[PDB]
């Protein structure tokens, strides 16, 4: 279970660089220089790193300070062979974004947010990113009267449309990925789940440029099934990126290392990504707990990759087991994949076997055999086959 | 707060007719004849009733028994002036639907579900319904291996496409409304929220025929904000119907009368529907608690309509108050409604006032004034102005 | 992973006998004769069965019919060597209990509930049960004004006190176990968690006769940590019985087979029970999903026992690993077990090393090493050591 | 709805002084001098203020700086007539407390936490506080192996016992109030609800010195009913203090102003406190949202008191309405308050009317009339009577 760069494991600078400040506590770790994080992640077998603008260039920097920060970063990438497959903008930390960026009630803040984003799209392309993520963490409300959501969705569509116009006019080869979250830090966030994000995208001027970046813990904060949501994003052709972590149910976002939280969900998620041939980055958006020193930060990071690789082994074993393939036929997964009425509507209507002569009692008596199938999955996960 | 038929309040036969059977308990009330429910609801000031096929025609009935049941129902409608604006199919009670209807793993069950649906679309049109609802309550899974969700979504698209082909071929003037729910009775249900349903619709062959039927309590079982979800459905032009009830948070579906549960949410929901000019039925999909006799059933029903009408009064008072209109301008709701960059992308990029000369500290210091606005809303809700 | 009767695995008659009726669906399985369930569970390696009165003697039976039902049951126990370690009363299915049993607002219902309970305590002792469980599934409310909770707790204390007086007067060797649940079927149930139940017990006349019967899924419906709750019940000396199942988070009670739901929680629960030397029954209170026929019912039951035995192996391996014992010392679990101030209060106050000369920065810099410890636990659970 | 000091409304210094730092954002407001907060709260009609040690004396201060800070604070109290009814310790912000205070795995940290607490108990008594609150916000775990909960509860009992020994030895007239919370900032916190706290108290050496300080939003983060929990704390005689705020369901702790969140819960909470004659402080533990400037901070604070006073009016009107008193008798709330079996156990057993001659069908047919009662409560809350 040793990772190599071909496994496409990536990490944000803000993940291992989290200093441990929380709602009730000061930092427990000092700040990490991005150059150090690049070197240490390369040693652990990572493929690449991601960044918000402000992780890499401290807010307020001059053009000369900005150039120095980039130069040093690019040298660390050259020294390690690390890639940058994705970048994003910080439109949530600075006080100016307290009511949002793209959907701030103040128009001047909206225009600023757009300019800050465009400046970092340029840098992202320079560094070789192919996906630009957008997490609207401040887009929302704590109270009903503060945000007219129809107007806010008009302003969110206006912003993404302008960004699509910019990337096309410049000829860049980069696509956008919208990251939903249901709440935190706002009491409710706009586009709160994968579904809302998918639906919004279909009303953009150039929908082909936009997909989703779902995060395990975010969908779990709404109690939803994360592998099901990913299945719908794949079905729509919109899974452009994914953020992997863990979460123990409906509560604050924990950002535990991947494999922690709902372990069975993590197994079915890896089964799906590997079966569907997802070829994008396996990005970990996690926070080493603030109980840990730097040795525990790197242990937590290594654990993310290790657990993905164990689960991949076990899901492949499950799908290759002749006994499991028999069990899938016993539960009629083969029949689910066949069309209901390839013969057409008129044929269906004239088929007495579909209604007038259908024996509903015979059909109802047939067991689905799902519990034997799920115990074989459990036995495979635990290495008890 | 006396309702009249012009208020467009409707009720399902299964709501006031719920006999009180739950996971742990037998029925506490005897069955109601649909004719009685029509008469009693008319006396309370309702506009109309809705039905599943099997609420009106007991499952397994002959064509002669079916005709007698319809004849008697139509006479009660004629005797009272009650309308039938919506109908739906029961694809969840009979054992044959234990793994679903449209997405059952068994193909023969899928074909049966379609034929049972088409038979009731014919009856719905005969009785004058303009919306046909589809709640896939059995579409889903308790375990990961039982349902390949990509295949299931193919089968769900195939079914809705065939239904769209049927209504077009027959020339009917009826539209479909998909009702999402996150779980119960399946451990996870497919299309679990308004967003997932909206996104699915955009992949149907004839998307214009399909909208959503959201239910208050269903979105609340995922902890989501129901007025926000409705705002997105309106923004997409897909709010074809709505189910009104109450729910106390993330737990089993309670189906409390409307106004119970999250009262502030109910206020912001009525504010939105009335402001947006929603002209569809105000449908109550609720269950009088099984502690009640028939006097309490009718009291609970009357309470649904009463609470809508109080909330409508209070939301209109809130929006008409000069002090509230001032407060909305103080919180920049006016600026939210104005375009971010009507001047265009190039103008935005050349505007030094949007970035190079923007004072982020001045902008960050401006309070949003949302708490004074929300206390005026509270004072209006409570009649404390 | 073959179970034997020494593993003390037990099952309720209502578990494998669940016919599959849910809020939205009719039964999918026919009724099982208790004699058949006893025989089939013995073949699977169970130790014993449990029962509600009404599972064994249909409600309304005569004394002669009651004697016949018991006689046949006792013969099946004699024929198989199965035991009955626990029994309980059904105070939730019949309509008379729609507002509760012990805390029904109607006094005559309260008195009936007590008499029905006492009649079955007699039978429980005759059959050899040592624990009598009480699940107040109807004790609670859907609305605030319906139940004065102080008065209700007086009536619940009065009922348990009378039951304690009965068992002492008759000289029975049986103890009571109160089963908390937060909601379902009532909108909120009284004594909703292990903690509330433990606190209530300390106000009974004879607290030594009463403990708790916690259920995995019940505490999980409140988002709580089930191994922590059991740890507190053990610490108080009140873990008299336990109900094992699975649950996927905060939603309706699923009653999945044990090992399903939160698998990591199930691992830490078995670690604790085995480490603490819990010697009581391992009782499964689960429902085979209504998708299954009878072959799937017995597969689901076997799976309960299998998963407990795998988890027991893995938790014992974890605790016996020298590397894990080193890791426990690295995270100071040894120091947690030592007294804070065995030297006493005055010594603590005079110790300059506890405040005046304490280096808070040195202490704050020490990492806890919890993530390496938790990755060793994960590696042990998955068989990746 | 003008508050006066006789209404006993109090506020923590940390509430209106919250600068707006959250998991994802920097501060939006500058720090408030405690002297200013005392003066501004007095102008709004508050009765008093509360404090953590470190709110009033910056961490690390010298004895001379400490004396200056106290002197200035006491002058502001003298200048305004504000009281200090409660104080508490900060055992959660400094990095040294990252694994807890009283239950830290490191013994030296445990001893430090105790000394820091005792130093502030002395100051609390000097300033006239009668209640000392203890919120163990860092007592818990993110992972199963990190904390043996039986050992941790031994260390938590040891700490409270030592504190009880200190206050008795010094002869102070002050009592302790334990504040439960289910999670945040730890993934699970020990003593997560009112019930767990009540049960723990009964195992302390001197239980009479300890009660609970429940917080609205904390019990709501577990989906529990807050008025029910308070009813149990009152029933045990352990409601020593209460923290009032709002929360929108199961999610991160929002700390909204009181009246926001679950408004119907807030109504039933005020009904109960006033009916039970709770004579303690009405303490608001809330955070003005970080969207607000200082004008919005004071508006939010005023709103807390205003909403309590509206709800008090409406609950008193509800209880005084002859129609509601009739409705309470119709739902048998009178019978709930009468003993079940004052005649004794033997009389109950010999009463044929309690079992042999009880008509369960007649009793089951009686409706409870709860929905008419709850619509009268709603009409009273909304001022629609
Ligand atoms: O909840 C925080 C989000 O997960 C962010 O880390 C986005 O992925 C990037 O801004
Ligand atoms: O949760 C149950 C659903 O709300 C149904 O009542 C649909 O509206 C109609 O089948
Ligand atoms: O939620 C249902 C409960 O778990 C019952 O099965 C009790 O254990 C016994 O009445
Ligand atoms: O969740 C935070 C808690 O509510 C604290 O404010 C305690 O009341 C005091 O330390
Ligand atoms: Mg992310
Ligand atoms: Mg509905
Ligand atoms: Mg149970
Ligand atoms: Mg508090």
């Amino acid at each position: 279970y040793q990772p190599t760069p071909e496994d496409r494991f990536t990490f944000g600078l803000w993940t291992v660089g989290w200093q441990g400040r929380d709602p009730f506590g000061d930092a427990t770790r000092r700040a990490l220089d991005p150059v150090e994080s690049v070197r240490r992640l390369a040693e652990l077998g990572a493929h690449g790193v991601t960044f918000h603008d402000d992780d890499l260039i401290p807010f307020g920097s001059s053009d000369s300070e900005r150039e120095e920060h980039v130069k040093r970063f690019r040298q660390a990438l050259d020294d390690t062979g690390m890639k940058v497959p994705m970048a994003t903008t910080n439109l949530f930390t600075h006080p100016v974004f307290k009511d949002g960026g793209f959907t701030a009630n103040d128009r001047d803040v909206r225009r600023y947010a757009l300019r800050k984003t465009i400046r970092n799209i340029d840098l992202a392309v320079e560094l070789g990113a192919e996906t630009y993520v957008a997490w609207g963490g401040r887009e929302g409300a704590e109270s009903g009267g503060a945000k007219d959501v129809r107007d806010a969705l008009d302003r969110m569509k206006e912003a993404f449309d302008l960004l699509g116009e910019y990337v096309t006019s410049q000829g860049y080869d980069i696509r956008f990925a919208i990251e939903p979250k249901p709440n935190e830090p706002r009491g409710d966030i706009l586009l709160p789940t994968v579904g809302h994000a998918l639906a919004f995208i279909e009303r953009l001027e150039r929908p082909e440029l936009y997909g989703v970046n779902p995060e395990v813990g975010h969908e779990q904060m709404a109690g939803l099934n994360f592998p099901h949501g990913i299945a719908q994003a794949l079905w729509a052709g919109k899974l452009f990126h994914i953020d992997l972590n863990g979460q123990n149910g409906i509560k604050y976002d924990q950002d535990l290392r991947f494999g922690a939280g709902d372990l069975r969900a993590a197994f079915w998620l890896v089964d799906l990504l590997e079966s569907a041939g997802y070829s994008g980055p396996r990005h970990f958006d996690f926070k080493p707990p603030r109980t840990e020193d730097f040795d525990g930060v790197w242990a937590s990071a290594a654990g993310c990759m290790r657990n993905y690789l164990i689960l991949k082994e076990r899901a492949a074993a499950f799908r290759a087991d002749p006994e499991v393939q028999e069990a899938l036929r016993a539960s009629r997964l083969d029949e689910l994949a066949r069309p209901t009425a390839a013969d057409g509507l008129q044929a269906l209507l004239d088929d007495r076997s579909a209604f007038e002569e259908f024996d509903v009692d015979a059909a109802a008596a047939r067991g689905m055999a799902f519990e034997r199938l799920d115990q074989l999955a459990m036995d495979h996960l635990l290495g008890a086959r």
